[PDB]
RNA sequence: AUCACUGGUGUUCGGGUUGUCAUGCCAAUGGCACUGCCCGGUAGCUAAAUGCGGAAGAGAUAAGUGCUGAAAGCAUCUAAG
């Protein structure tokens, strides 16, 4: 509702391309399509895409609020684009990328190799911290969840691979 | 599952031996006595013998964990995906 009248401005260099439901986003840093609920109705308009919902439909305005909120994202994605910071804490732990495969040793007994998807890319500055970027929001949530899945913050020290912008709460062991 | 090995059985293979009857007798043999009683043992069957098995992988999930995400300007694993 309130999100979906909001309309998404494109700005130069962006194109949008409306076939029916699909569609496509072309810009600087990528091309991104979503084909969108089948209730949403959605207008190039003048620079500007507006969201609304279509007739026979009960939930047409939550549709159309989240058709707007994945689009503005698209739109962000193909110029700004996104950006997602990991650090690793423990001794020991450490990172490194080569190619599109990152290697990370989590104390286990055995290397954990994590291959990431087509179109993300992953630097380490330091050996504490991987740095993604992506024109896909989903799809780069999804890489720094799989990554964080390996060893996840634990309660008693923080050590793990944690979001850079990530409270970990800790707690001390039971006295006695 | 199998019998190469280790073994059991092995009244159809060989031997020892008690009592008695017979083959004229000696010598040699056979019958009967739980296979007379025993000692070994071939093939076969067999276990205690010795080979092998339970999986890996894949698909769709349970509880559970998430990503993006509005309805509800926030939040939210869910309503779409
Ligand atoms: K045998
Ligand atoms: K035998
Ligand atoms: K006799
Ligand atoms: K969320
Ligand atoms: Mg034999
Ligand atoms: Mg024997
Ligand atoms: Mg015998
Ligand atoms: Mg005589
Ligand atoms: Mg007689
Ligand atoms: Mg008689
Ligand atoms: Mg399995
Ligand atoms: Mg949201």
């Amino acid at each position: 509702s309130r999100v979906a009248k909001a309309p998404v401005v494109v700005p130069a260099g962006v194109d949008v391309k409306i076939n029916g439901q699909v569609i496509t986003i072309k810009g600087k840093n990528g091309e991104l399509t979503r084909t969108l609920n089948d209730a949403v109705e959605v207008k190039h308009a003048d620079n500007t895409l507006t969201f609304g919902p279509r007739d026979g439909y009960a939930d047409g305005w939550a549709q159309a609020g989240t058709a707007r909120a994945l689009l503005n994202s698209m739109v962000i994605g193909v110029t700004e684009g996104f950006t997602k910071k990991l650090q690793l804490v423990g001794v020991g732990y450490r990172a490194a990328v080569k190619g599109n495969v990152i290697n990370l040793s989590l104390g286990f007994s055995h290397p954990v190799d994590h291959q990431l998807p087509a179109g993300i890319t992953a630097e380490c500055p330091t050996q504490t911290e991987i740095v993604l970027k992506g024109a896909d929001k989903q799809v780069i949530g999804q890489v720094a969840a799989d990554l964080r899945a390996y060893r996840r913050p634990e309660p008693y020290k923080g050590k793990g691979v944690r979001y850079a912008d990530e409270v970990v709460r800790t707690k001390e062991a039971k006295k006695k």
